[PDB]
């Protein structure tokens, strides 16, 4: 529906705007530009260098169930190589427990899992699609743990909790099931739990630098973008160093920050503006008494310890002086949030309490994290009006607000976008 020969602009060369262009190019759509603020591609796949390897600033992580990720590094030539995740349990003590093996908790958790799945099989079959569009059943709509209880499957919570607060997603009491569970359907919960789990010797951003190089064109890097226009059917970009016109504008950037260098219509302005995120703050840590193995801490992913670390990543088994990133969250819609200071001094006394303390941070992060919205505003018809208004003006919407924040799911929307209006 949109000739082969249209000038695309793509926003952002994370994994949303260099999967938008293999999946144009691949379409026959050879005159896309991508345009990245940074210096780097990779976005939040940012895995910088220490004393020879790797550690992990942002994502970390796959299941086999990333079937376009698979893609990628079919194109790219990449491997799954890294080192094997293993995973211990903390309280807020720091005592060691085996959640798994509790007698009475255990088999209450994992029969609300059996239950759970079945429901999401029968009653709620459609509820794993890529994105929003497909209007998902009223009762997805709900946080996750008033879905749950909806459903008599509260115990399940304990099995979904670890790789979803603790990995910055925020927490089950506000956040809709359908960001949840389009994220950890059941085969992604099933892999986590077994600790099936794609990693990258050469950091996840490696696969991503690597894609942006098979590209017709890699990103054009430092590009400050001072205006966006939509005038007589075209897109004008204003740039520090240049202006120039395109034929069609692809958005992997966040939505409500597009607002403000943009000819924002009236529909933009008022849903971009519903758009909430995550404070997940990462530091890149060196320790003392070196862990044997990644911690997570449920009693850290309660909102009543929000600011606490959450989990660590023992990435480097063999050398104990290398990085330990630790991860926490700054934010909570009926908290207070906390300040960077304050987190970074819990970041110290807790890995301390934990028996792993730190002796210093070379790296610190806070992230724009997760874009979504609350479940009055998806209720309300948020994702019916955005994806109603794709291709207004020649503008279309992708990334991690249109999806959902891992970039499995940003990519397969990205090719999707392709199939839906491109092709
Ligand atoms: C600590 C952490 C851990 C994570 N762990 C995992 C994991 O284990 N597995 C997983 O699948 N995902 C994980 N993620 C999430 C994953 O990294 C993201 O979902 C994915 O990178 C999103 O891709 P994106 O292109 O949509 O957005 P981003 O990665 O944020 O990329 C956005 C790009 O647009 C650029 N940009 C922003 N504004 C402008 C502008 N004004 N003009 C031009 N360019 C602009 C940015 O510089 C960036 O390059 C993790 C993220 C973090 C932070
Ligand atoms: C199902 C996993 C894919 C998506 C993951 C998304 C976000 C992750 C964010 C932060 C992860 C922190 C990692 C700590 C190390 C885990 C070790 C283990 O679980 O065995």
């Amino acid at each position: 529906s949109i000739s082969k020969d249209s000038r695309i602009a793509i926003i952002g060369a994370g994994p949303a705007g260099l999967a938008a262009g293999m999946y144009l190019e691949q379409a026959g759509f050879h005159d896309y530009t991508i345009l990245e603020r940074t210096d780097h591609v990779g976005g939040k796949c940012h895995s910088p260098n220490y004393h020879g390897r790797r550690y992990e600033m942002g994502a970390i992580m796959g299941v086999p169930s990333y079937d376009t990720i698979q893609e990628i590094m079919d194109r790219t030539g990449d491997k799954v190589d890294g080192p094997k995740l293993r995973r211990e349990f903390l309280h807020e003590d720091g005592e060691i427990y085996v959640p798994e093996k509790d007698p009475v908790r255990g088999p209450q958790v994992m029969a609300a899992v059996q239950k759970l799945g079945q429901l999401l099989a029968t009653k709620y079959q459609g509820y794993d699609a890529n994105g929003h569009y497909n209007k998902v059943h009223e009762d997805l709509m709900l946080p996750f743990d008033e879905f749950l209880a909806l459903n008599g499957c509260e115990a399940a919570r304990d099995l979904w909790i670890n790789p979803f607060t603790a990995f910055g997603y925020g927490h089950f009491d506000n956040v809709p099931a359908a960001y949840v569970l389009k994220y950890l359907d059941f085969v992604t919960m099933m892999s986590f739990a077994k600790g099936d789990l794609w990693t990258w010797a050469d950091g996840t951003q490696a696969m991503f630098e690597h894609l942006n190089a098979t590209l017709e064109h890699p990103a054009e890097r430092n590009v400050d973008i001072t205006r966006i226009t939509r005038e007589d059917g075209k897109v004008h970009i204003h740039t520090t160093d240049w202006d120039r016109e395109s034929d069609v504008l692809v958005l992997t950037v966040p939505l409500e920050k597009f607002l403000d260098y943009s000819d924002a219509d009236d529909d933009e302005r008022e849903y971009f503006s519903k758009i909430i995120h995550q404070q997940y703050m990462v530091d890149a840590c060196l320790v003392k008494e070196y862990p044997t193995i990644s911690g997570y801490v449920p009693d850290n992913m309660r909102p009543e310890r929000l600011g606490h670390v959450m989990v660590y990543y023992h990435r480097w088994a063999d050398d104990p002086h290398q990085i330990i990133t630790t991860y926490l969250l700054r934010n909570h819609p009926d908290y207070a949030d906390k300040t960077q200071e304050e987190c970074r001094q819990m970041v110290l006394d807790d890995m301390e309490t934990f028996g792993h303390p730190v002796e210093k941070i070379i790296e610190e992060q806070t992230w724009y994290y997760f874009p979504h919205v609350s479940s009055e505003d998806y209720k309300a018809g948020w994702y019916e009006k955005v994806e109603g208004m794709q291709g207004r003006r020649n503008t279309f919407y992708a990334g991690e607000i249109m999806s959902f924040g891992n970039f499995d799911e940003v990519c397969h929307y990205s090719k999707d976008l392709v199939t839906r209006f491109f092709v």
